[PDB]
């Protein structure tokens, strides 16, 4: 049977899903598109046999998952598509509301790191659905991830003078280091029941992932019909993430895993495996 | 500006359609919907749906509020292998006997009772009931079966058990010497109306990706006996033998099985089917 595969909706695996596409890789596929939280459970609980995973999630459930190398959700810089909006400067928001977005693990808690450990204010934390002008309603802060995120940078922070700051450069600015979101990973179950299938389907995430950036244009091109930011967005959006996952990432793995794994339940010094080739 | 939102028939017979679909990136344009056909038409005419395949005899009950897309649907020119009838007695014999329907079809269930009733004179007791062959064979003397269970009944369930299997496509052919359409794809009107330029868009992209499935199908055939039951021999005389024209002679057999079944089936028998016109 084809492997149960995860794809996150936002339009950051929109170029991947191209890929898959147009190289034929989703008919070996039975896939699942969600918001990446969901997507994380159904992996962990068994109802998916590869898939991404927010980092956090992967990092406490190391031990049960098998990340596929040299691909990933991550940055180097800005990764415009996961922000805080806030309505006062960061430095004002102790004890403040943060509202944190439901779909979001692991931005939202490197945001919480970076008002910690950085700006050094302690505001008190809830979760609601990803809704910016809800959230502005009732809380003095937002953390956002996915389409919320990126229509809150480009479209409603500049419409309503709202300070928006990139979660990407924050911590670049912090550590100098890039940063992953979120990583592909295959259940270690599934991984050693069926090796082949594995790394057939981790080498066709690689060629997808390789055949989007080179057809970035017309993928942005034709999503620009379809969503609220126009061709030239999507596609600073699309190359400005970093999809690359080898060791300058996982040292950016490591680093985060250090600063949050005594606070988030998962060693510090945890292990991430990687899916060895033949 | 949202996608339209495009149903697609989870069968093996829209897999390289599928391929197509995915192959030349028309999916990403989609906001597609996979599940059996009598859930695909119910969606489509509710308002579910945008754009979408529709069996046959769902479009004729709603052809004034349908645009059915013209050269590209789900047919046969003869045997058409995925619509059969598995019976353990000769078909003469069904007088009075236990018929099972599978839930998932509205078209050949229908066309195989115009066929028992009017071509071999029997009337069984009819039920409906989800398609499962080892059930329907221990409970009831024959079952109508489409989709993946026909194919798997017919291929494999079919011989293996000694079970007569008739091709629903093929006793049509006996009867009439016409092919078969068992669905189209149509969009809703009231889409067509508000979106001409997107239903156009669909209905070519669509065209585009049936062109390419029928050039790539040993690909396709290939692939996909890696996960299911049939080999690549099979899944690619599967694929070359359904029939995705929709022109002259499709129509006119629509026309004629229309005539057949329209007074006792809900819709005229002189039954308009509207095709959407190409821009001049
Ligand atoms: C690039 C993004 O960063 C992500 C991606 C997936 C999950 C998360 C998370 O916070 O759990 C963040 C994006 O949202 O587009
Ligand atoms: C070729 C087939 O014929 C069909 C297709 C779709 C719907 C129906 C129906 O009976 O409603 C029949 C197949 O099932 O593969």
């Amino acid at each position: 049977t084809r492997p149960r595969v995860g794809h996150i909706q936002f339009l950051n695996c929109l170029p991947l899903y191209w890929g898959l596409a147009r190289t034929g890789t989703l008919l070996d596929f039975e896939l699942t598109k969600d918001t990446p939280e969901k997507l994380s459970e159904q992996l962990v609980r068994g109802d998916l046999d590869i898939g991404p995973v927010t980092l956090v999630e992967f990092l406490k459930n190391a031990d049960d998952l098998v990340a596929f190398p040299d691909i990933a959700v991550g940055c180097d810089g800005p990764v415009m598509s996961c922000v805080i909006v806030s309505q006062v400067p960061l430095d004002r928001l102790d004890g403040a509301r943060v509202a944190l977005g439901s779909t979001s693990r692991t931005s939202v808690r490197l945001a919480q790191l970076l008002l910690s450990e950085r700006f050094g204010v302690q505001p008190d934390y809830y979760t609601c659905p990803p809704d910016l002008s809800l959230m502005m309603q009732e809380a003095d802060a937002a953390v956002l991830i996915g389409d919320a995120a990126l229509r809150a940078n480009m479209i409603d922070g500049p419409r309503y003078g709202l300070d928006v700051h990139d979660l990407g450069a924050l911590w670049k600015e912090w550590t100098g280091l890039p940063f992953v979101f979120a990583v592909w990973a295959a259940r270690r179950d599934y991984a050693e029941r069926e090796p082949v299938i594995t790394r057939k389907v981790h080498e066709a995430f690689l060629a997808s992932r390789n055949l989007s950036l080179e057809e970035v244009e017309k993928v942005a091109e034709q999503a620009a019909r379809w969503e609220a930011f126009d061709e030239d967005t999507l596609a600073k959006f699309f190359t400005t993430l970093d999809f690359r996952f080898g060791a300058p990432q996982l040292e950016a793995v490591t680093e985060f895993a250090r600063r949050v794994g005594p606070t988030t339940g998962f060693p510090a010094d945890v292990k991430v495996e990687l899916l060895k080739p033949l």
